[PDB]
């Protein structure tokens, strides 16, 4: 912050005006630089949103896979029951 | 950029040489610090490439999931058809 | 880093104390800015770790996918074999 920096310069061989204008210049470049960085780079907030979205895709796929697994298990049981019926039929006619 | 900053210092109790050397120091640190940031941090253009790659992986898995779903559906239709055939056969053999 | 900057100021119309306090101010703002940037933005090192974690989730899903594929193959074989048995049975009774 401004005070303790302007305060420091004044008490180490600078004027009021010299210390404030120096600090005005430091702030000026700081703020334009940060502004350029925040625009060009990826913020942690943007990253968090992207990651949540990718985890939402992964969760939807996992959910589908579970459902398909359950549907294959049901088909397997029905196939089992038909195998028994068919084996029984073969015996009757055979 | 340089001008209005050196201009400001000179007109607030600094020399030509004092204002330029100050500004030379600000530039020096700004430029090395930015250079270190632009190298160490992720740009939007790099993010986009990474995200697209992750979305391509997710799309391939979704596409494999769809094909497997279709293949289970086919199996389902065949099992249904065998259920009906077997029920018909049981009827014939009395 | 500090030296050649304090050295430059002194030799261009500044004191020992004036040159060091200026440089102390440049360091102060540099370091708070960088600290704010490192907290708010995504580094390449962070990105690599996040990407590896997402790829570990994708690899777990691809692994589960293979096991479900195997299970569909086992259903398919059983369904195919029942189709043949049934086709044969229909001929015998038909």
């Amino acid at each position: 912050d401004t005070h303790a920096l302007v305060q420091d310069l004044e008490t180490h061989g600078f004027d009021k005006t010299q210390a404030e204008t120096i600090v005005s210049a430091l702030t000026a470049l700081s703020n334009v630089s940060l502004d350029t960085i925040y625009k060009e780079m990826v913020t942690q907030a943007q990253q968090e949103i992207t990651v949540q979205q990718l985890m939402a895709h992964l969760d939807a796929i996992r959910k589908d896979m579970k459902q398909l697994e359950w549907k294959v298990e049901e088909l397997l049981s029905k196939v089992y029951h038909l195998e028994n019926e068919v084996a029984r039929l073969k015996k009757l006619v055979g």
